[PDB]
């Protein structure tokens, strides 16, 4: 999974964190 516009994960990102 990919981060879009405004998604940021500190940990590297994996698949949806900060809009779940």
């Amino acid at each position: 999974c990919e981060a879009p516009e405004g998604y940021i994960l500190d940990d590297g990102f994996i698949c949806t964190d900060i809009d779940e």
